[PDB]
């Protein structure tokens, strides 16, 4: 709906509870779930483990899942992600917000960094979705429906799918969907994708890398290339002894923020007390300095289902196949779809030149059920939104 193509129409169950306030009030509920989610997520992996995602792209895909929900599956979405937390109930001005949200976001707000989002539908080949449902997918989220057999052939579908994400994030995600996830009662599959590619504003010089030796917890030891280099960044030592920096991107519109807590202390507390406020706050005090930087030369992948988590945080008639509600989707008898399960995979790489991200998140309807520091942010600084987020546990990466 990006100004080209408020004013939109777009008509199915509604839930009541410049403008920009609404795409800031967007951003913000959009952070209030990453940070909530980031917490579960975190409370449910062992300490020491890496940690990455795009709560942005999840935001998205549930979004676009939101378009057909009714009467408290519809409820829980708005609750959950926190989209009753922008001014102004209209469960259907969300979508518009977001229209309008991506849109600065992926379209021309450019050119110093690569910030691309892809989404799409994946419905069985033989039947037949509401065309208000298809047509506001693509209108919104730039979804197109591909038929898909997933009858007569789940696995090839899955594949396929796979496949596009590959495309869609230069083959940096592979995998979103998991080897029994499809099955023959998998109406659709809902798709968001997100791919990152920036250049550092101030770049590390391979000449100052060094390998170096790196423990594990109680694991024997690992071999790091840490990168180096001298500068004026924007820092902040803030309570207990807690780092942040920022290393912003050519395309300083987006920038990479690190918190590392005290040497030796436990990620935990901080993490433990994690709130977009709180962030925001160590933001506000950044001021800018001269300082050294030892920053890991890496990769990390992470793949997970959302489903536990969601659920966790409300998300449950969503997941009921006899309590979901998602009648605005299919023309015909729309009344039996749970989201079986949802499923979320990130890649982030770091080097000298830049840093470089991806994510997916797809949800499946219908479908089968089932080493020391670091926390990483990038954001988008105008629009102030997390795309990715995560924790580095293990630098010298398999």
């Amino acid at each position: 709906i990006c100004t080209a193509k408020d004013i939109p129409m777009n008509p199915m169950c509604i839930y009541r509870s410049a403008t920009n306030r609404r795409v800031w009030e967007l951003s913000k509920a959009n952070s209030r779930f990453a940070t909530t989610f980031y917490q579960h997520l975190a409370d449910s992996k062992n300490d020491n483990d890496n940690i990455f995602l795009s709560p942005l792209s999840i935001s998205t895909a549930f979004a676009m899942t939101k378009l057909g929900a009714c009467n408290d599956t519809l409820q829980q979405l708005m609750e959950v992600f926190k989209f009753d937390t922008i001014s102004e109930k209209t469960s259907d001005q969300i979508h518009f917000f977001f229209a309008k949200l991506n849109c600065r976001l992926y379209r021309k707000a450019n050119k110093s960094s690569k910030l691309v989002s892809a989404n799409r539908l994946f419905g069985d080949k033989s039947l037949t979705f509401n065309e208000t449902y298809q047509d506001i997918s693509e209108l919104v989220y730039g979804a197109k429906l591909q038929p898909l057999d997933f009858k007569e052939n789940a696995e090839q579908s899955r594949a396929a799918i796979n496949k596009w994400v590959s495309n869609k994030t230069e083959g940096r995600i592979t995998d979103v969907i998991p080897s029994e996830a499809i099955n023959e009662l998998t109406v659709l599959v809902l798709v968001n994708t997100i791919y990152f590619k920036g250049l550092w504003k101030s770049k590390f010089s391979p000449e100052n890398t060094r390998k170096e030796l790196f423990y594990k917890a109680d694991g024997e030891s690992c071999s790091a290339s840490m990168m180096y280099q001298e500068g004026k960044f924007r820092y902040r030592r803030v309570a207990e002894g807690t780092q942040v920096l920022e290393l912003p991107f050519k395309g300083d519109d987006i920038t990479m923020v690190l918190i590392l807590p005290k040497p030796e202390k436990s990620l935990a507390k901080v993490e433990k007390e994690l709130t977009p406020e709180v962030l925001q706050e160590w933001l506000d005090e950044l001021e800018e300095m001269m300082l050294v930087v030892h920053m890991p030369r890496f990769r990390i992948e992470d793949g997970f289902s959302l489903k536990e988590q969601l659920q966790d945080m409300g998300l449950v008639d969503l997941f009921s196949p006899e309590k979901s509600k998602l009648p605005g989707i299919v023309a015909e008898g729309r009344d039996d779809l749970y989201v079986s399960d949802a499923f979320h995979k990130a890649f982030l790489e770091v080097n000298e030149e830049g840093s470089e991200a991806a994510a997916s998140t797809a949800v499946v309807i219908a479908g089968r059920s089932l080493n020391r520091p670091f926390l990483v942010f990038i954001r988008e600084v105008p629009l102030n939104t997390i795309i990715f987020m995560g924790r580095v546990a293990n630098p010298c990466v398999k």
